[PDB]
């Protein structure tokens, strides 16, 4: 069936939307050629219409039905709890997006009469009713880019708040455990990023002779089928679940995931969608166990021996025993015609990499670096491009999340993130006095609330004390940074140890956690180092759950 149908209502925004980066005193001195950067709007949601509007082609075979068969017998071993209101109001972002029924996230995080009531009724409702497609609003999101030798808005599909809360109540726990007693090891977001390169570096070493490969699908979700979404949910029904579960995420399934009516925000019909919504709560889990399920089927097929996947979502990357170079183009052309006939078509055409460095997979790569003892260790790293666009972004204007943080946390390892980010932002946030400030951000799609002045520990708890010390960087790894800074207009190396140099000075003479960020972010940029120890507050840190699962999409909130 076609993924989407248009009545012909445009795809409209709910405010002024902003375009071009503004010419901010503070973001300059990040990145000059402002003009090179730029937000997404619904200006250009037309042309993302049409890409992602087509008729699904799909063939299910004996390797697919093996493999379901298989990620069934898991699932059958998991038991799923079920929330209660109060937990799935406290799992709610505060910047949700209000309800259509008189109250926003504030009042469903604080459990307001009306929220509270009303989230009751969505729940009844979907006990008693399994036919009623549910009704989504479509949007254009807005993201940020920089201009390539331009990039089309994406379309998000979510429900009212409401069903939102519901989703939690009878979703959370099993989009939460499920991923990983299914695919184990493969479920890519249960490591942290130093895990990651650890999962990849040691299936690569596992290897006679290894070979591997990213697979890009074009537009992933527009590709998921109601037979995929319904296969899924098969997988849920496993699970032990309460009563009230089992019909939640029945109804849940026939009424919201498979498909339903698109609502723009002017309340115009827009048309039919019959594939998957990127803004529910089962979009990450389902992405994943279908993504999983049609390639470790496709591998089979097209005979790759000692397959090992890591999925993130609609992710993917596969590593295998070569069996020749002729063999491996070969039996990766037809790994592509096993997927495309499983309606997961690539956008990029696969290439076999002998080269671990030269593999990307969600949107990075791992890369060698060397410690103070000169020791080799392995890193996650990624090109700077986008996290620096988004980092002159977020400078220029206030922002609920900051990638910013995000991209500090996840990649503290790199030579861009440790030079550039850590360098501007924390003189930022001196001259306005705001250090202790508490500011959002996403890992895995969940959103934290994190306070700038811990950084040092969250850093040696996730990466180690290597983390800053690094130094002698790949030449393929500076070579991309190099090139990045010279298209951004950023600030060479040079001026950024200048202005490290003096931020470091500065929190020192604070003291105290101003002072550990001192010592320990910018050990880099002085030639008299300092002895880097065990921070006391790391080893006392619960970041356990910031590596658990994946949410993007979902409206999740951890506090
Ligand atoms: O250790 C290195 O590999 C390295 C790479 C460079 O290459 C670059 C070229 C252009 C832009 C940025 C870096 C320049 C200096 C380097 N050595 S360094 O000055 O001690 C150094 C600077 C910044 C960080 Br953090 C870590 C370092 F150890
Ligand atoms: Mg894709």
């Amino acid at each position: 069936s076609m993924s989407y149908t248009w009545t012909g209502a445009l795809i409209t925004p709910c405010a002024a939307e902003e375009s071009k980066l503004p010419i901010n005193p503070l973001s300059n001195s990040l990145l000059r050629h402002h003009n090179m950067v730029y937000a997404t709007t619904s200006r250009s949601a037309s042309l993302r219409q049409k890409k992602v509007t087509f008729d699904r082609l799909q063939v299910l075979d004996d390797h697919y039905r093996d493999v379901l068969k298989e990620m069934k017998a898991k699932a059958s071993t998991v038991k799923a709890k079920l929330l209660s209101i109060e937990e799935a109001c406290k799992l709610t972002p505060p910047h949700s997006a209000k309800s259509k029924f008189g109250y926003g996230a504030k009042d469903v995080r604080n459990l307001s009469s009306r929220a509270v009531n009303h989230i009751r009724s969505v729940w009844e409702d979907l006990l008693e009713d399994t036919e009623t497609p549910i009704d989504t609003t479509i949007m254009a999101k807005s993201e940020v880019f920089c201009v390539q030798p331009r990039k089309p808005a994406r379309l998000i599909v979510f429900p009212d708040l409401g069903v939102r809360v519901c989703e939690k109540m009878a979703l959370y726990d099993v989009v939460s455990t499920l991923p990983q007693a299914v695919m184990g090891s493969s479920y890519g977001f249960q490591y942290s990023p130093k895990q990651r390169v650890e999962f990849l570096v040691n299936t690569w070493k596992s290897k006679k002779c290894p070979m591997g490969f990213s697979y890009d699908t074009r537009c992933f979700d527009s590709t998921v089928t109601e037979s995929d979404i319904r296969v899924e949910e098969s997988i849920y029904q496993c699970c032990d679940l309460a009563p009230e579960a089992r019909q939640a995420i029945r109804s849940l399934t026939e009424r919201l995931y498979i498909g339903g009516p698109l609502t723009n925000s002017k309340g115009q019909n827009c048309g039919y969608r019959r594939c998957r919504a990127s803004g529910v709560l089962t979009t990450s889990c389902g992405n994943t166990l279908t993504c999983y399920l049609k390639a470790t089927a496709a591998c089979r097929a097209a005979k790759l021996q000692d397959c090992t996947m890591l999925v993130n979502g609609d992710d993917l990357v596969v590593i295998c025993e070569s069996a020749g170079t002729q063999e491996d183009a070969a039996a990766l052309r037809a790994f592509t015609e096993a997927m495309t006939r499983y309606s997961a078509p690539p956008g990029d055409p696969p290439q076999p990499e002998y080269d671990l460095e030269l593999i990307t997979s969600c949107s990075s790569n791992v890369s060698v670096a060397h410690d103070a003892s000169g020791k080799r260790v392995y890193y996650l790293t990624r090109d700077p491009t986008t996290p620096l666009a988004r980092a002159a972004w977020e400078t220029a204007r206030h922002t609920p999340i900051n990638s910013w943080l995000g991209n500090i946390i996840m990649y503290a390892p790199t030579l861009w993130a440790r030079m550039i980010l850590m360098t501007h932002f924390f003189s930022i946030l001196l001259a306005q006095e705001q250090l202790e400030k508490a500011l959002d951000c996403q890992i895995y799609g969940a959103c934290y609330s994190i306070e700038p002045l811990d950084l040092p520990q969250i850093i040696e708890r996730l990466h180690g004390l290597s983390a800053f010390t690094l130094h002698s960087y790949s030449p393929g790894e500076i070579n991309r940074v190099a090139s990045c800074l010279r298209k951004l207009g950023v600030p060479p190396l040079r001026t950024w140890r200048h202005r490290a140099r003096s931020v470091r000075a500065k929190l020192l003479s604070q003291g105290g956690r101003a002072a550990t960020c001192g010592r320990y972010l910018f050990n880099w940029a002085v030639r008299t180092k300092l002895k880097l120890t065990p921070i006391p507050a790391a080893s006392q840190l619960d970041l356990s759950g910031w590596f658990v699962a994946g949410y993007s999409g979902g409206d999740i909130y951890h506090s």
